[PDB]
């Protein structure tokens, strides 16, 4: 039998991060 | 002969989150 | 054939995310 295929595509690009931590009380 | 491609890669980790918002006002 | 091939490469890690709310007064 043939070698394996080659590599597949890259993925893609992450979703961006959530908003940072509430800041703290005043 | 060669097989096909691989399957698409698994998508990315999500971004870190964003930094501490301000702190709220003195008063 | 072959077998398939190795699977592709995981994606990027997304962008940082934006500040967090103001905190209470």
């Amino acid at each position: 039998p043939g070698p394996p295929g080659p590599p597949g595509e890259k993925g893609d690009r992450g979703f961006p991060g959530p908003p940072g931590p509430p800041g703290p009380p005043g």
